[PDB]
């Protein structure tokens, strides 16, 4: 399908991850949207929610998109696998599914990690609602958009989401060091100097 990968960051590591993702899209014919812009709302919760505003900007630019893929700015493409398409790691053929998300068990603090998040075009209005909840309790409490997707969105869409193993597509470096080599998306979740050094 038509994939648009989107990300944003307003930083060496973040430029390097950008490059790799930008390169990866170019290799496979994916659209690339990057929010280089400065956020109007700069509080901690609002910055986490900003991904749900960015997707709306991505969709305006690329309206022919079937699947939107959010990647954090601390997620990069594993050089080893840069020549492999996304479809070689995940089945996006089920027309009923709106979200593909990934767990972080047992090292992670929450049932899903939205650092890598697949959103079907038919869920764009849902992402609009997530953005709108950014200043509403309990959604404005940590972990923010990630809590809102898991606890507000998912209950309303039974059967329309899959929570996947993270080993290839949301491979947190510190948590899964034995999986990093074979991963597609590597997530430097868990420090700028540390990230630059890694990049
Ligand atoms: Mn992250």
């Amino acid at each position: 399908p038509c994939i648009t990968i989107l990300s944003g960051h307003f930083t060496i590591y973040a430029r390097k991850t950008k490059e790799l993702v930008e390169e990866y899209c170019s290799i496979h014919g994916y659209n690339f949207y990057y929010e280089e812009s400065e956020p109007l709302e700069t509080e901690e919760h609002a910055l986490h929610f900003r991904r749900s505003w960015i997707i709306q900007q991505a969709a305006e630019k690329f309206p022919s998109t079937e699947w939107f893929l959010w990647l954090d700015s601390d997620v990069y493409v594993n050089p080893k696998n840069k020549n492999k398409p996304i479809t070689s790691f995940i089945d996006l053929s089920d027309p009923n599914i709106l979200y593909h998300t990934f767990h972080e068990a047992p090292w992670g603090s929450y049932p899903i990690n939205t650092g890598v998040k697949f959103v079907h075009k038919d869920a764009l209005e849902i992402e609009k609602i997530v953005w709108s909840l950014r200043n509403e309790a309990p959604w404005n409490t940590f972990p923010y958009e990630q809590k809102t997707v898991y606890e507000y969105v998912f209950p309303r869409i039974p059967g329309r989401y899959i929570v996947h193993d993270p080993y290839t597509l949301n491979c947190i470096v510190k948590a899964y060091p034995e999986h990093v080599k074979d991963a597609l998306f590597v997530h430097m979740c868990g420090s700028r100097a540390e990230r630059d050094e890694h990049m």
